[PDB]
Order: C-alpha cells, then sequence, then structure tokens
C-alpha cells in the first residue's frame, strides 16, 4: 500500500509525475478522479491552508472531505500499545484507522510535536501509526515534516523560472525570529526538497543549536550527491543572503532545548535581526522569497519584503491545492 | 470588484432584482448557478441561521462552502498594519484573504463588534479589510450591520402584504429587553431596509441613550427623502404600536455606555416591560411581528407572541436561504 | 410523520426492510435517493462514528449533511416551556426546530443524558422536543437510546452467523469496566435490539444496582414474548458467558446513583474483572464480540479480545454507515 508521508519515500520519477499532473489539475482545476470517494482529514492542531485547500480539492474532484479534530468533535485518541486507557484517551489508533478505513477512501493527519521530548517526537508516531493500522493511503498533512507544503514551494519555483530544473540555483533555508519556538517540520521538508530538487542549499541560522536534526541533514546529504547540488550550513547572514534566487523563511525552537526552553528564550531573543527585510533581500540576486504561511508580519518578514512582488509565498499556498489533488488522485 | 458589505451601497434597482431573484430560487431551490464554485464563510463569532442557510445554498447551488473560524480551526487573524506581529495573531489579514483568494470564489465574513470602544467598533475594519485585500467579491454575514437580514426581512414582508410596494406601512422597529447588552448591527440594517422600502419608520427606544448612531440615522434620513417614506423615534410605546403594519424587535446596549457597561445594566433592567406581549400587538393594525433570531423567549417576547400566527421570523429566517443564493449568484 | 427515535417504535416488517435496504446500500454505496436534500446533524456531545457515518452517507447519495454543534458554532438552546430566557440559552428549540424545518429535510441530534438525575434524563426531552416541533423527520443518534447502533449491530450479526434470522442464538450483553460512570443508552439499545431479533438475552451485570431502568427491562420482556427468544439477569460471569454465541460488552454508571456517584465509585472499581478477556470469551460457543466504540483497551476489554477475529466491532461500525443510509431513505 502506498501513502504519502513524505517525499524522500518517493522516487524522482513520481516526484516529478506529481508535479506535473499538480499543473495539469492547475489548468484545469474540476475533474473526477474522486467522483463518489472521500477523505478524513484529522487534525490534532490549527489548519487554514491545508484545511481549506484539502476540502475543496476533494470537491473539485467530485469526492468529499470530512473534517475530524480529535479533543473538539470527534473522541481522543491512544497512540501507545498495551497501555491501560483509564486516562484521557477515549479510543486506540488500531481501531480508529481500520473504522475510518471503512468509511473513507483516503485519511490526512496533522499532528505536530508535543514540545516535551524531541526524542519522542521525533519518531513521529501518529503518522506512524495512522500508516501501519489504516487499510487505505495516508497522508502526512504536517507532523515533523511537512511534505505536502514541498511540492507545493517546488512548484512555485519552477512556475518562477520558467523550468522544472532548477540546479543550479542558490537556495538560502533562512532561520528566522519568533517570539516562541516553532516546529521544525517545514525547515526539515524545505532541506529535504531544496536539495533534492539539486539547487546549491544553504542552512542560515544562529548557532550549531539551530541546526536542523541529523536524520534531515542526512536526506539532504543524499540528495545532493543524486541531484548534483550542496549543501552547506552558515551563521553569517550575509554570506548567505549573498547572490542567492530563493530565500525561504521559518523559525523553530532548537532542539536541544526541548523540553528545556526557558533558557532559549533569552538566546533567540537576540537574533530578531535574522528577520527577512529589503537589505537582506537586496543582498541576492533579484531573488524570490517565500514562507509557508502563517507569517507573523514584522517579525518573520518586514511588510515591504511581503508586499514585494519577489515574495512568492501566495501562490506558494495557491499550488497546495493543485499539489494536494494530485496527491489523492494518485493514491487512489 | 463587486462585494455585498451593506444594502445602502447597492442601487434600488439592484436591490429590487435581488429580492426578485429570491423569490425565484424559491419556487427552483436547485440550480447550477455555482457549479464547481465554492465559498468560505468566515466566522469570529457563533451562528445558526447564517452559517446553514450559506451552508445549503451553496450546495443547492452545485457550489461547496467551506466554513472556518479563526481561533477554533484556523488560525487567529492581525488587522492593524504595521503592527509587530509578537502576540496572539498568528497571520495577517492582507495574507489571508490574498490566499482565500486563491482557493476560493466567494468570502463570507461575521465579526461581531468587540463592545470595548465603539469609535473602534464603528470602522467595520475586518469587514472592510476583507473587502480591500481580497481579489474575490466579500458578503458581510453581520459586523455592525446585518444586511443579508435585512433582504430576508423585505422579502418576508412583501411576501406577507402580497406585494413588493411596502410605502404607506407603519412600520414599528421597536428595542426590546435582554439581560447584557447586545449589538447594534440588526438595528441598524433594520433601520436602513425599512426606509429604504418607503415605509413609516419609528425607531421606538427607552432614553436617547439607545438611539443608534449618526451614521445608520442618516443613511435612514437619505431612504425617507428617496422612497418616499418617513423617519421618527418614539421614546412611548404605545404611541408607537398604535396601529402599526410590521413589528421589529431587537435588543441592544446604548452606544455611550460602550466600554463602560457597569452603568447601564441599572438603565435597562427598569426597561423590562419593552418585551413585545399580545397587549402591545393589540395595539397594531392586525400587524405581523418579527424578530431575526435567536430569541430569548420570555424576555425579547412573550411566548404568546411567538406562537401567534402574525409572527414571520420562521419564514423571515428561511428566507435568509433565498435571499443569500442571490446575493451569490449576483456576485459570481 | 414518521421519526427514528427507537427501534421499538418500529414494526418488524420495517426494521426487516429496513436491514435489507443497508445490505443492499452494502452492495452499491452510491445513489440518488438525497439528490438534492440535506440533513442538519446536532451533536451536543461528542462523535467520530457518528458524525463520519452520517457525513458520507449523505454525500453518497447526492444529499448534503450540514453538521451543528450548539455551544460550539450553533446557540445553545433552551428545552424548557414558559420558561424565561435569561440565562446561557439563547434560542428556544421550538424555534430551532421550525427554523432547521426550513433548511433541512432531515435531523439528527445527539444528547447525552446530564447525569444529574436520571428522573429528568429519562424523560429523553431533547429528542422528544426534537420530535414535537420539527416538521421534517427526526432521527436519534444516541441519547438515552442509540437505534441507529442497534441495526448496525443487528446487521453485523445476521452477516456473522448467514441469516437474518438469529433466533436459538445465546446473546449476553455484559457490562464491563470504566474508571467513569457511562451513558445506559447503548445498553439499552442492545437489550432492546436483542430481545426484539428473538435471541437468549442474559443481562450479564455486577449488582442489582446496575440492571437497567425498567421501560428498558420490560420493552425487552414483551420482545421475547414476541420474537420467540428470552431475557434473563446473571451476577455471575462464567455461568453467563458459557457458551454464548454473540458478546456486547458496555460500561455504564448504576442509575440508582445518578447525581451521586461519589458512593459508587469504590463499587465499580471491585469489578475491573468484567473486562472481557481471552479466558471469557473461551467459554463461549467460539462466539463473537462486539462493542459499539470507542473502547478503552485494556479496560473493557483486553489487546487479545480485540484483535481477535472473533471481534466484529470494526464490521459493526462500518455497517453504521450502510443502517443509516437506509434509515434516511426510508425516513424521506
Ligand atoms: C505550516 C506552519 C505550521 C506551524 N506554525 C505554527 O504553529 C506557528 C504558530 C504561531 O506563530 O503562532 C509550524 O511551525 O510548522
Ligand atoms: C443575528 C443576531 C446576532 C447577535 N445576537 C447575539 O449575539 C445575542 C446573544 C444572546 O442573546 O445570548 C446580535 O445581537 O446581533
Ligand atoms: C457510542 C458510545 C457513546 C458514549 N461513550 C462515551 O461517552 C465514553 C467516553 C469515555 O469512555 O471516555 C456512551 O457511553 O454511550
Amino acid at each position: 500500500l502506498k501513502h504519502f508521508l513524505n517525499t524522500q519515500d518517493w522516487s524522482r520519477a513520481e516526484l516529478d509525475a506529481l508535479l506535473t499532473q499538480a499543473a495539469l489539475f492547475k489548468r484545469n482545476k474540476l475533474g473526477s478522479e474522486l467522483k463518489g470517494k472521500s477523505i478524513a482529514l484529522v487534525f490534532f492542531n490549527p489548519s487554514m491552508r491545508t484545511r481549506t485547500s484539502f476540502e475543496l480539492g476533494a470537491f473539485q474532484l467530485g469526492g468529499h472531505a470530512v473534517v475530524l479534530q480529535p479533543g473538539k468533535d470527534a473522541w481522543p485518541i491512544e497512540f501507545n500499545l498495551g497501555t491501560v486507557m483509564d486516562g484521557d484517551t477515549v479510543e486506540h489508533i488500531a481501531e480508529v484507522a481500520r473504522v475510518l478505513g471503512r468509511y473513507v477512501d483516503l485519511i490526512g493527519v496533522r499532528a505536530f510535536p508535543k514540545f516535551v521530548d524531541w526524542s519522542k517526537d521525533r519518531e513521529d508516531q501518529v503518522l506512524k501509526s495512522f500508516a501501519k493500522y489504516s487499510p487505505v493511503p495516508v497522508i502526512n498533512m504536517e507532523t515533523i515534516t511537512h511534505p505536502c507544503q514541498e511540492l507545493a514551494h517546488a512548484l512555485a519555483l519552477q512556475e518562477h523560472f520558467g523550468t522544472p530544473d532548477l540546479r543550479g540555483k542558490k537556495y538560502v533555508l533562512t532561520w528566522t525570529y519568533h517570539p516562541k519556538p516553532l516546529n521544525t517540520a517545514v525547515a526539515n521538508s524545505a532541506l529535504t526538497i531544496a536539495t533534492r530538487m539539486g539547487m546549491d542549499v544553504t542552512l542560515l541560522c544562529p548557532t550549531p543549536d539551530y541546526i536542523l536534526d541529523e536524520r534531515y541533514m542526512d536526506w539532504a546529504a543524499q540528495n545532493v550527491a543524486e541531484s548534483g547540488g550542496s549543501l552547506q550550513v552558515s551563521h553569517d547572514i550575509d554570506s548567505a543572503y549573498a547572490g542567492a534566487d530563493v530565500v525561504y523563511a521559518k523559525s523553530w525552537g532548537a532542539l536541544p532545548f526541548f523540553g528545556n526552553w526557558e533558557p532559549e528564550k533569552p538566546i533567540r531573543d537576540q537574533y530578531q535581526h535574522f528577520i527577512v527585510d529589503e537589505r537582506k533581500m537586496a543582498l541576492t540576486n533579484n531573488g524570490v522569497f517565500s514562507h509557508c504561511l502563517p507569517l507573523r508580519r514584522n517579525v518573520k518578514a518586514t511588510d515591504a519584503v511581503m508586499d514585494s512582488p519577489n515574495c512568492i509565498a501566495i501562490d506558494e499556498a495557491e499550488n497546495r491545492l493543485h499539489v494536494q489533488k494530485a496527491i489523492m488522485a494518485a493514491l487512489v
């Protein structure tokens, strides 16, 4: 059974096919690839773009999306095995998955880490659980990786440079400020897709503490070795931005401090200058700037940068609808 | 780009056309004016009638409604410009609108005032923001005015009197009791539509403190001067109800006391007799009584009055579905 | 006007017809029995299976479901008559029903008891209110009885034994442990359907305190007298499980202790051994085990029992979708 948990699990040929069908669905939004079918969208965290682009994509394809929010409407799920359920968890994913598997044709899930212990959050238990017990294809709507966002990003880029081949482009994935520590998910997915697309990726972040987990720094290496691109870390802003083609901002907490954020507040606070501003965008080769959104203005980026024509975040967001339709149509 | 923020922005010819298409949709509920299209319903406050009649109207027209509740499911939005987003607001309406604008064909928004400072609430910032940044038509689902409800009301009336011409009818818009101060929105919209329809509007309320904002009292004046009707204020019950044709109840807090309700509690509390009862309905020319709902029984109106055959609140509510389908079909 | 509040209100011929159309819809999921129609699903409590199977069933039949959650999205309703609404209730069911009656073709409602006073909860006020004021057919999505679940259960059984006639089968409806006291609804519905299907029902529970309300113990009697089966109470486990064909577990609080659960905690706590385990399932005539779900693993049943092939809870759950489509198609 084929799922869509990470782009990494897919071959370059399949990804390529996915971006093209995306491009296609973008030319003709309506179809019947999902006529009579349906998908259960399970959210354990907030969402606007994801929720909306999926709910519409299913409608635009003849299917129907059923949104579920365990804890709000649906019953809270248990993921640990053999555990004795006498706490707050009402049912077990082993039953929930097999059941959704009787009503729907697809299952999408969204569950940000709990931020208490990275060791435990890096196992991506919810998504893996779903994938294991579900008799139907499972789709990552973001956990510790945001595969869907990756393709939307990749397409917005291929669109911008007028070609599918993005090799040779200097891609700068920059960390950026945020009053509180956020999920690394997108940063990981960015690094993964940027390296996979064969670009000259530069992971810009404040201190070595902010470097992404090894798994992802390693997936990146294999991608370079494959796409003939390159990965590189930089703690110096200007040296990075210097003549870039693409610039993706994303704030996230330092993994080492998981479960111990107190000592990090003072640390991140001294890097607010990482915000993406015109000055930095000036240092680029008329580069394009993007973000997954929701973006906090004048914190992650400046009003100028957002209103700037080089900001393709809106297009990238819209592609989420086309990319996801390609993923669903594929999986069925 | 044409929106539907207020009936006032529309010419009488257009409104007239809207009520007729409403009457039409009421004869044949199913159509394809929205085939393949969709609308994002953004609610910052509770709703039953609005949510339901829109969600169904879109379905009855081949479209699809995507309900969003910033703060519950979707991410909380920021409306102030240049502000530095390091608080509770996660994204800015400038991005949210442009984005929804990539997924949907229409956007509906509902945001009651915050009741802290009328000066700030009277600017209808959320609706105006949406209208400004959205590349697609925006629809007022109620803010400081309830345009949609107006047409539902106007149609229920034209239906009741068997004619579109409601001139000459004595329309009494009466304030009514409620333990807590409520939005003036409906009262404004009532005054606006009643005067616009050319009736003999009488704004009945306890003290001059309860008279509606100037903007609305002025829109009303221009409507009289146009429709050849009349506006009038009354602090005396009986003199008002006296031989009326229409009676619309609605409770709301006194604008002067915005942000300072403590001193108003004792004031409203001494007007509970404003409740709509049989006695008052007796003083009318076999008039018809209505309310936008949700109505608190035996507080705003008496059980008798509601169960009375002259109560057309249920029909008025149902029209909300027909009126709104006319508005959507129009806007696309 | 015909509703679906309880299976009891229906004749055996109608129920029989319902299970067959269910079996049918199970062979061909898509249809147009609900083309253009819609149903308002009102939930005053959490739900996963019910919400999802209804929302999809309506979609699979050309209709549209509109989910409403009074208190979350929709406004909180008042059910008591003549009461003076100056509290938390915003509108009255008399208006809500008549209104939904103008937008939808069907209304489903879910409202678990309040657990404060059984005397008051046994009147099933919400469902009865809905049925009374609604001009359209009302469907019990579970209150003090779970009619829908009954048919899903009955079908999963007829499917398992390869025949519609389940007479002669030893049906053991066993109470089971749960840290907190739960609704008796399902237990009642089980007793009702098991006896109605003409099986040898045995109500297994700890102490006479746990025996279900008289109404249900009496409906059961009349069912036996009709279906030629039998009802029986057992406080001894083994004597019950002993060579059974069907085993339905369900935890619920002792009715006598309604509003006074303190003194029951210590009582239920000494019956955790009621959990359904392999040992007990061994004592059965290769019986089949089921539960309505959501089930708390290693509390109500053991991991073994759930993963056991005799556990038909997943199939029973899936039937909820087929059974409910038969109920809707019928009611319109
Ligand atoms: C697609 C982005 C989802 C998420 N974003 C947040 O939860 C940020 C919340 C905030 O800044 O208030 C994240 O960090 O990955
Ligand atoms: C269509 C009416 C919406 C709203 N009503 C309320 O929020 C009243 C709430 C209450 O009375 O509990 C208002 O005052 O305009
Ligand atoms: C279909 C079952 C619905 C409900 N179940 C619960 O509310 C159990 C909640 C829990 O065990 O946490 C009940 O008891 O009837």
